[PDB]
């Protein structure tokens, strides 16, 4: 939209174009509150290593195998692809921790049972752009950093999302969690049709894993460049620029985890009370009810009928080996603890997930990459392992013979009566919005991101920094054109969220097992290099009644 | 609310606060039927057995197994769980039948062909509180019942729906279903969070069960009470209560089965006509039209592409085996009596389900409880046994081979393209409406309830007896420090209905192999000394086309 | 006021006089909420064991020296004392958790960082009073209750404070704080002048204890009874009372505790930072300021002069020995964290306190009492010990002599430079507020309850029982000319206070060692039996800077 930024108006060289602001503000009006985030990042920006939009697919990336000694069970280890590369980079504030630090999001957990997206805004402003000139040989080897008051920065939004969205955050390609560090971009690029299909239960004995068709689609390839398709803002130092008021439609997220499966939901079986201490509840023998099948006599809790079914089974770790290769079809998030008897022993069977991070993300080491992987333990109440579900060809007063009772069937248990729970907030790596595919069948909830744009996503924000040319431009030159050119600027960016008040529904206190338990506080904090952790908080952290 | 009842003034002693209206009235506009229900029960009301909250868990119940004798299939007959007791009564009026009696449902599904919830209106008055009081040894022994005129009556409602709902009507904790009998209730209860897991193929050979995690789970436990909840209104004798009106938001329940499969419903394959008795049909061997797959010359009726599938397969019988212990996943309900062949062999695979109840609830014995099991015969045409099903690599002209064909594969079929129904009403023991679980995922069809609440249901009436003490209370004292006490009163209750008006769309009388049949009359009807059955009824009770 | 109550109006016998609301409710509006808290109570009451006012003195109490083996040591547990008894019982709100419950005060310590009291009400209805007739020998023996309708309750409630307030919660006699458990009263007093003196100094050696005047004080004593000083209502079954709304002037009490002494408090020393990990920082020696003696060469942070100082001395545990008897003049709170080496040694010294309670005070078990000792660990910051402080004759550059230099003095240290803070809440066992004493200096802070009324504190409710009695009333008898009579009626109250809304200060995630700790949250939570504990916390909760 071109624009204006931050607090400044900034005419020209010598006149600063916009302000810092990365406060968050509460507003408490009754049931609602209004969280306005302000995120304020400054941004380097190298050269695009090439003008040209570049087609090229790749290697299997490390770990796949070169033959059949694992039988093709490590094909899973397909990073294989095509794509486009896109001169332009990419600036991408979807994450939270772009946007709340670890207090804001305690407030926000703390005291609003459920948040919504109301609107994003975006700026970029105090353009400097600099090129570097390297007098001397080597000892006299001196850089020279000069100011070029006239070169350009190029900016393209998308509001009519004709660029295929690709900023997911996974990889983590977003803005840094750490308001006061420089944030690198990383150039656009994105798929382009290809096929990757390997056959695993090929050969003889269909132990083998075989490559079927891997290549390049060229005759139903789309190649969509920036030029052709968005405006592009060209901007100088004295300039700035706003992308206009994006307006979220999505849906609340729920900020309370679900400890109820169906045998915690409905009635209690009848019970005979205990009068005295360490004595328990006696199950009423004669009691009338539903039951399932024509059973009758045991009137047991188990066979209740009831209206609806809170989780589904899943063939776990599903690989889809599709055309473009092997994917996972995730399945249900839930937790294993109630399954977890080693703790040496790594049940990731709930639709865990891991998150690899690095220096501005979050991680207090540079050099290296810190992990976490959220098992998701609070989400019991959904647990489901298909392997420990059974099935029986019928319910009676009698119990089945072995041959009519099944164990391990690993079968897909969605249904009309299932309800269930998506993940919900990570809240430092995770991702806040996503797209949705557009297809007959849009997808009902969402595996990670939190929020589904029902119309489009909030647009893709691409910088690149104009080409300085030499005196002497060969069409054979690629970058020896082009003088050294560096960009930094100013990011700012405000984004506001409606939550839902959260009150006490129980008379007993909170408790918490997450991670305002000290002794562990020494990181999260910066130490005497400034090095620190952002600790891990799940959108899901009290307890709250399903049904 | 507090509020008024019946149709008496009522004040002080010695007026009554409301009359008795058991009436069912039918109003027939146009298209449009209303029926308002008026139900009233006399409700007898003992102390709490404790004037505390409990939170304990129980044994397993009766026949859960003590060793590996059936290797575990019989662990499906665990009750565990865990629950506070609350010294409140429950007055639930969620059940067919607390409203209306045979010939009124008779009535309604044989004028309308559909029927939705509009209003529920409650109101308790004519208070009568008496104390007992023991004057004698062993002979001597006289009780005295005496009238205590300023003793109190608690009444909580939950508008709010902040207190687990649990009301679902199974256990048959409801209303009773005969307006001149009275009722009893039952103390309310809720469960708490606890985990129970069953390994089942534990074991060196996996055929073992074991217990995994079997607790009461209190750093997550929410133990909230009546009092600092919802107002609780005190009553005396001359005082009544009114809950105010209740505004159901439902969807419409179809009163007709459906018999058409995907076999039954579009156009019919091209057929040479008889033309004499005796004759039959042939089916014509050239003909144009849309198979499945590459198959052209068997243009058979079977691989005709259709847009839809009704009914689909499911693992049926699913156990669970969650948090909280093995529950069933049902299943969609269906008839077996297209694949009955022995009577004596009972199929209950169509997610049958079981009534047991008792002398108020239908039954005409005390001391003894009939059982229903209602098998969902004429619901034929999702009728889909997943043993009975089978799946091929290919269709085509040719005959798949032995390798390429497989049987008995216990499969999920529910997908994008299949239509189904609910079960509908079940008359005299079935609920009539059912809580959302608050999940990211509602449920789409409910497995027992024919209505599904889209805001809250209809509030918990909670009663509790105020306690009288002794003059002298001692905390260690319980129900020492009390005097024995208990209560009548009056429950009455409206509850509207708006059906749509079902007209004959079939040439052919209507014909009918439900309770109408007589010659089995004898009961459903009261004997010398008064007891009598009540006859079940399915809300699906007409034959309709599908499509 | 005489008055309403509840929600029933209550005309007569037969007619609730109110109804029953214990919930809390909070109100978010900008930087302010609202706190209102219902409290409702079911209050026992029995005859006055006499109906005169008696003037008596008292023994020493148990643990007083019969003899010098201890050298008046323990003369500190000198209970004697004279009161005047009065016929009435006190109804006392003061306390928190008659008010609130663990959920709602975590609530509050939470979402504000200080709060004020705005208004009290109160109601007395549904009064019942009954007889008890015993009618048979040793097993004929049998009770009767039988309501008395024309008995009398008696309320008093000084608006004036013309009585000796005495209801300040010390020895915890007050509402319950379960709001579903009954209530019983004790009857009111208050002191009377006496002279207790005891000199410990006494003896040649002056190593003994001797009673110098101990005596009740006839000639000064001021009798007031109930009767001649304040309007007393008469309630009848039928009958309510309401207090009228009494507004408290106070001052907030901040709900964050200060970590800052006057080390942690203004600019830091001048410090190389280290460049490294493991790495401390290097005080710079050659630095320019302000240090207090002639001081100049060791440029110490210890010797640099600041504006105020945190904390004071005391002479800890200071035994008074007035008139009346020993008593203890407390000092300033604080933690004694910081010198706590042995967690077998109990520090006492920081005006730590120590809670006696019961099963309706928040104790698991009657027939004992539950103990606490708040010792105010998070109050670091005051910490002063007195013999860990010294004193010089002179500050300098130079090294005071060994005869120059002080330790262990156990002087007073609070001047006109010191800031210091009050304890707070105590959440369950604390006082909400308290009565100013009526003297030419006023205390500037109060050593427990965190309310000091400037006006008049709410009104003291007493309640009496109006004697029945029998045909023959003689003067010389007492409780034989009186019917054996107890009532049972409903407290009901208001509470509305006005917190400041917490929001974040910090960039990094507040931590908590208090209770929402779990695995220690059995109890907390009610047992089969239905007993559980109430925790502690404390009102200053979250850290704060202090400046």
């Amino acid at each position: 939209k071109a624009g204006g930024g931050g607090g400044g108006g900034g005419s020209g060289v010598g006149h600063s174009t916009g302000n810092y602001n990365n406060r968050t503000e509460f507003y408490y009006h009754g049931d609602e509150v209004t969280i306005v985030c302000h995120s304020s990042r400054h941004i380097h920006l190298n050269m695009s290593e090439s003008e040209e939009y570049k087609i090229y697919d790749t290697d299997r990336g490390p770990r796949f195998p070169t033959d059949q000694t694992l039988q093709g069970r490590d094909t899973i280890n397909d990073s294989y692809h095509a794509q486009v590369e896109t001169p332009w980079f990419l600036i991408n504030p979807n994450s939270w921790g772009t946007w709340m630090n670890p207090a804001d999001f305690q407030q926000l957990t703390t005291t609003c049972r459920e948040v919504t997206l109301e609107h994003l805004d975006q700026t970029l402003d105090n353009i400097v752009i600099k090129t570097v000139s390297k007098q001397g040989s080597g000892a006299e080897e001196t850089t020279q950093y000069n100011n070029d008051l006239t070169a350009l920065l190029q900016v393209a939004l998308d509001k009519s999302n004709q660029l295929p969205w690709v900023a997911d955050n996974m990889y983590l390609d977003s803005l840094g969690y750490i308001p006061w560090r420089p944030c690198k971009l990383k150039q656009y690029s994105y798929h382009v049709n290809f096929w990757n299909t390997i056959d695993i239960i090929s050969g003889p004995q269909q132990n083998q894993w075989q490559q079927v068709k891997k290549e390049i689609r060229w005759d139903d390839l789309q190649f969509t460049p920036i030029e052709t398709t968005t405006e592009i803002d060209l901007l100088r130092t004295g300039d700035s620029w706003t992308s206009g008021p994006y307006k979220f439609n999505t849906k609340p997220t729920q900020l309370s985890y679900h400890w109820q499966s169906t045998r915690h939901t409905g009635s209690v079986h009848p019970t005979d009370p205990p009068n005295a201490i360490g004595q328990q509840g006696q199950n009423i023998r004669d009691i009338n009810g539903w039951q399932w099948g024509d059973r009758s006599d045991p009137m047991s809790a188990a066979t209740r009928v009831s209206n609806f079914h809170i989780g589904y089974s899943w063939p776990e770790w599903r690989i889809h080996y599709g055309s473009g290769g092997p994917a996972i079809n995730p399945g249900a998030p839930f937790s294993q603890a109630p399954w977890s008897t080693d703790p040496q022993v790594r049940l990731t069977q709930g639709a865990s997930e891991k998150a690899i991070f690095d220096y501005n993300h979050g991680d207090d080491d540079p050099a290296h990459r810190d992990q976490w992987w959220q098992n998701n333990l609070p989400i019991t109440g959904q647990t489901n392992w298909a392997p420990k579900n059974a099935h029986q060809a019928n319910l009676s007063s009698n119990v089945p013979s072995r041959q009519e009772f099944w164990t391990q069937d690993y079968h897909n248990t969605f249904g009309p009566f299932t309800a269930v729970d998506d993940v919900g907030i990570q809240y430092p790596w995770g991702a806040i919005w996503t797209k949705t595919p557009d297809t007959t069948h849009k997808p009902m909830m969402s595996a990670h991101a939190p929020f589904i744009c029902k119309d489009g996503p909030p647009g893709q924000l691409l910088v690149k920094l104009a080409p300085n040319y030499t005196e002497n431009l060969q069409t054979d030159g690629l970058g020896n054109n082009r003088i050294v050119t560096y960009a930094t600027f100013w990011w700012t960016g405000k984004l506001i969220l409606k939550g839902k008040l959260r009150l006490p529904r129980q008379f007993n206190l909170y408790n918490l097992p997450g991670r305002p338990r000290g002794t562990e506080a020494k990181k999260f904090l910066p130490n005497e290099i400034g090095h620190f952790e952002l600790p891990f908080m799940p959108g899901r952290c009290m307890p709250n009644y399903t049904m």
